């Protein structure tokens, strides 16, 4: 079954602003998603220090960047702590409320400071018409979150191949944003914004 939810009003407003504002510096989305992955890897690494069984779902802590010109997608994969169903439906949005209000006040400021308000994920909509999030947290099931904005998102149990643990952010890119599938563009962005991330970042090459 697919459940459909309304974004909190302030998050719907933020998403419309990101989608509708003229802003050429769209590449900051990738640094924000890599930062989220790094934070998630930090969290599971920390938790493993007192409960080693937390890594039974996979010992490798890494980030993969996977472009697909065929699917017109850029996928950011991590083996971090992952998100629970409650994370996806309510709890992360609840935390994002205060940051969203503060960010939207500041804009009224540059869109590139979005990460300093804890809502960097939504910068994905600078480049993506739809975002699909596949995520697996220890002691919860594997879920697919999805939204093309417009005020709603869906959550379902994922039937795709299992992940073990972590999060895959699948960016279904807008037609005019296919530069983010080019190897040299991704390398340039990571080198400029994410050169000091403390986990291996592997940029997959297309076949
Ligand atoms: C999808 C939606 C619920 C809207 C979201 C996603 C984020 C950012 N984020 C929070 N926890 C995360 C983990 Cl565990 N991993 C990664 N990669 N990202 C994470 O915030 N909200």
């Amino acid at each position: 079954e697919v459940e459909t939810f309304a974004f909190q009003a302030e998050i719907a407003q933020l998403m419309s602003l990101i989608i509708n504002t003229f802003y050429s510096n769209k590449e900051i989305f990738l640094r924000e998603l890599i930062s989220n992955s790094s934070d998630a890897l930090d969290k599971i690494r920390y938790e493993s220090l007192t409960d080693p069984s937390k890594l039974d779902s996979g010992k490798e802590l890494h980030i993969n960047l996977i472009p697909s010109k065929q699917d017109r997608t850029l996928t950011i994969v991590d083996t971090g702590i992952g998100m629970t169903k409650a994370d996806l439906i309510n709890n992360l949005g609840t935390i994002a409320k205060s940051g969203t209000k503060a960010f939207m006040e500041a804009l009224q400021a540059d869109i590139s400071m979005i990460g300093q308000f804890g809502v960097g994920f939504y910068s994905a909509y600078l480049v993506a018409e739809k975002v699909t999030v596949i995520t697996k947290h220890n002691d919860d099931e594997q879920y697919a979150w999805e939204s093309s904005a417009g005020g709603s998102f869906t959550v379902r149990t994922d039937t795709g191949e299992p992940m073990g643990r972590g999060t895959k952010v699948i960016l279904h890119l807008k037609e005019d944003q296919t530069e983010y599938l080019e190897e040299r563009r991704i390398k340039e962005i990571v080198k400029k914004h994410s050169q000091f991330i403390g986990y291996p970042i592997t940029l997959f090459v297309e076949k």
